[PDB]
């Protein structure tokens, strides 16, 4: 219950510049020297990765031309943010490349810096199907109407007369999403990525059929890959911290939440053949006395 | 020329199936899925 | 000790021409439709090489 005052960086600067939460100090002794010191054990606590949060930032403009844009844009938000069973493919690792020339005939070489490059994100979402197959229809009809249609390679929405030109630009049929890795307390954001130009790519939903009456019915899982252009930096971290400043947890308490039933059903009260009924009506109430 | 051949009011995913019903010979055979329910299986009713 | 008279083909005709033994009728209700029927289980016997 007492740490070294220098365990935590007093202010975030240099390589910690732009960080949000508390950053541990590196210039305090570690455990892998001559011997470890028990006076600095509060500084050995390790980092553990937490799940990523997805925020919808933009909607395709094609939703507007539909008969109901509200439900298209609400369903997309719910699928991105709530129904997402898993997310994957997010990577922005660096890459350094050198060139070589021998420093004599012995075998040694001199290495000179050449270039630095960065990775590319390939978002993958996964969902679990529900009654009525809303997910399969949502994505299939999205592709069919707002993207190419296989037998003509033309969007099926253009069958309406009045769609404006400039419908081939990404703003018509693409959206954007912001991904945030939060703190264990979920108050500060440690990693972030702002991907845009996102729309389905490659294989669509499953869409296979079969007959076997002796087998057991099985579920359906949706796997979807997307496209994207990503930005990383400090402005994106500030954007993520602004996002996570919202969604505050002050006040809530799961232990103190009310139960989802306030009281027994009315039909149950009309049966009079339970535990409480025997006490209320069946047993004689003569009273207790000396 | 391209202005003609307009696509207004067209949808290739809402077009009717090229078949509207099963052939008149299929119905005559009276041995299959619907036939078993219609004539083969007993129909006593459902009483709980 | 009883089975439907239509279980065995009355005559070996059409695609069963030249057959020597008794050939089961494929027009008898089968098990893999809506439900299996116990009245036609005599016709469900298998072929073994």
């Amino acid at each position: 219950a007492k740490k070294d005052p220098n365990t935590i960086m007093s202010a975030n600067s240099s390589y910690a510049n732009g960080a949000n939460g508390s950053v541990t100090n590196l210039e305090i002794p570690a455990a892998f020297g001559y011997t470890p010191d028990f006076r600095y054990y509060h500084a050995a606590a390790d980092y553990t990765r937490r799940p990523t949060i997805a925020f919808l930032m933009e909607l395709p403009n094609c939703f507007k031309d539909t008969d109901d844009a509200a439900k298209w844009g609400g369903s997309l938000k719910a699928l991105i943010e709530m129904h997402s069973r898993t997310i994957d493919g997010l990577d922005y690792t660096l890459e350094v490349e050198h060139v070589e020339t021998p420093f004599g005939g012995g075998g040694e070489m001199m290495q000179t810096l050449s270039k630095v490059r960065r990775a590319r994100s390939v978002p993958v979402f996964t969902w679990v199907e529900k009654i009525g197959m809303p997910v399969s229809r949502f994505w299939n009809n999205y592709i069919l109407y707002f993207m190419g249609e296989p037998n003509s390679n033309v969007a099926g929405i253009i069958g309406k007369g009045g769609i404006t030109p400039a419908a081939t630009y990404p703003d018509y049929n693409t959206f954007s999403v912001l991904f945030v890795e939060p703190d264990p307390t979920e108050r500060y954001a440690l990693r972030s990525t702002l991907i845009t130009n996102m729309q389905p790519t490659g294989q669509g939903p499953e869409m296979r059929m079969s007959k076997d009456q002796t087998s057991s019915p099985e579920q359906l899982q949706i796997s979807q890959t997307f496209t994207g252009l990503q930005m990383v930096g400090r402005g994106v971290d500030k954007l993520g911290q602004m996002m996570l400043d919202r969604a505050s947890q002050t006040g809530i308490d799961l232990n103190a939440q009310p139960a989802f039933l306030s009281d027994r059903e009315a039909d149950v009260a009309a049966r009079t053949d339970g535990y409480i009924d025997q006490l209320v009506s069946s047993l004689s109430k003569p009273g207790v006395a000396i």
